[PDB]
């Protein structure tokens, strides 16, 4: 089907990937340099083979467009994908007073005691962000993320630029420009930074009135992260490609390191089981355009019909 | 052989690619997204179907890996890839007087006339450079430019990074690091450039003690850019494997817009008749390491034996 090379990315790396030894020494199985392509006139690649919640990945990829970094805007819709990052800042700090959670990240997964201590202090973090906008501002702010290396990169000179916004421009002026590119990856920040973006760069390309996008993506978690960054390109390009009047036309997904957990063997040989169905189907308020000022409500999955989710531990 | 999946992309765009019109509307048969694979361990990818002159690609990296910026050491080695870019400067320019050299690219190539005009007062401002301090300063740097990219990245609050420099500290020790990137894409740079890079970022990769690279290279002409641009970065992967003390792996080579400009079919037909030969191999000075105190002398090719070179007349 559509989710085919998704599918051939994971059986490439079970039968032909070295272990390799990670940060968190869980230890991979990786390969170097992989290149998928879905057809977007095909049909929108949510994994059939496995649930994957769109709804999370509309909440965030809105928040990048709305060139946000402030968690509030994720937890007003129930989306938590970020709040560790922005947790650990409250913990590390002194306004914070409390049972000190130091590497929590481990020590929440090998304690069901300590683990409903952090799952709860998190309680009211997350309430503290909702409610009380001083906090929002001092906690919930995560300064380098998506969004505002997307639209409001930092220039030595103090302004700002908002580099999607710009490049858009330019498809409207001038579609054939082959230089069509937004990148996350500053190299001033790239050192004190928790999480270096993963998704460092992309290129736009448009021909025959179709829109396409080229994703490089320096490490993937093939079981866990892919399925979800797929869907978020492909969502983008089709924003793009609704903004400016195109078609869709192609995502490429271009990856550097793209590793399987060595724990993840299980559950991804499961999902080989399954056989893909039909892929959804993309649609779009067809009266709004202005994709910055989009909702929920605006973007919305036909069609989807997926096999069960898959449980797996995650990787700390 | 080892060159073939040069010639395979060649072949895949001929009887392939759409017409895209570029910017010299020469136009253009082009793809998006693409990407091969080169194992060094097999030998260094320097065409044999045609001749590649190593000496430009040797002097021009080491331009690059010294952090120069000034068309001055490129000259003293005969190389003269960057003159037009500096030269453009004097031209546009107050100390300047002279015969206009107003899109002295077009104007040079339909007009013998001209063309002795331009070849010749060229000929000047490069010796100029050459023998004028004052003037090579004045002229001859170029700013922003490989060299300084990789090597002196301005930061925002006045300082400068050497990348470069940094990942290899970095992949000696932390081998296994997933975030052993260079960028030379600026983005507040690259809206007012001449032409802002082609070779947007790349990425190493260690594992079983050897050394791979990938490059994302944005924008790629066939004919006459790719067949450089493979060299440099094998060569680059090499010096880098050397210094840190590994083997060499791949070098893997991910293009967004790679195209053939419409006027060189003739010339690239009549390359894919030829039969590859066994491909060259590459040699460094044993005995120096810092590779940024590298050469000419210290790095050497074997067994290249090509084809004859083919001229094609170069896109205006
Ligand atoms: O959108 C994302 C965000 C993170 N990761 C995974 C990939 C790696 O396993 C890890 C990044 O860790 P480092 O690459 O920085 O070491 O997170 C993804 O796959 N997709
Ligand atoms: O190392 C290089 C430098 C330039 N080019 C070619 C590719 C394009 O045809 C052109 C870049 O033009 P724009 O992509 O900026 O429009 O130069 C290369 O292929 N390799």
């Amino acid at each position: 089907m559509l989710e085919q090379p998704y599918l051939d990315l994971a059986k490439k790396v079970l039968d032909e990937g070295h272990f390799k030894p990670d940060r968190t020494h869980t230890g991979t199985y990786s390969i170097f340099g992989h290149q998928m392509r879905f057809d977007l006139s095909k049909g929108f690649p949510l994994l059939t083979t496995k649930k994957v919640p769109f709804g999370l990945i509309k909440s965030e990829l809105l928040w990048f467009l709305h060139g946000d970094t402030n968690i509030r805007f994720l937890l007003q819709h129930r989306n938590h994908i970020w709040d560790e990052w922005a947790f650990e800042k409250w913990v590390k700090s002194d306004e914070y007073h409390g049972p000190d959670m130091t590497d929590f990240g481990h020590r929440s997964q090998k304690d069901p005691e300590f683990a409903a201590v952090y799952h709860e202090e998190m309680a009211k973090f997350d309430d503290r962000v909702l409610h009380d906008d001083a906090f929002a501002a001092k906690y919930g702010d995560l300064g380098l993320v998506y969004g505002s290396q997307w639209r409001a990169w930092h220039t030595s000179k103090g302004d700002t630029i908002d580099q999607l916004g710009d490049v858009i421009e330019q498809i409207k002026t001038h579609p054939y420009s082959r230089r069509l590119i937004v990148s996350a990856w500053n190299p001033e920040d790239v050192p004190t930074m928790a999480l270096p973006p993963c998704h460092t760069l992309y290129q736009f390309y448009v021909n025959d009135g179709k829109l396409s996008l080229q994703l490089y993506q320096r490490s993937a978690d093939i079981f866990l992260g892919v399925p979800f960054n797929i869907a978020s390109y492909a969502l983008l390009t089709h924003l793009v490609a609704h903004e400016c009047g195109l078609e869709v036309g192609e995502f490429i997904h271009t990856f550097g390191d793209a590793h399987l957990m060595v724990n993840h063997l299980d559950q991804i040989k499961e999902q080989l089981s399954r056989t893909p169905r039909p892929a959804p189907t993309l649609q779009l308020n067809p009266d709004k355009h202005d994709i910055f000022d989009f909702d929920m409500k605006d973007i919305k999955l036909l069609n989807y019909d997926p096999y069960p989710a898959i449980k797996a531990p995650v990787a700390v």
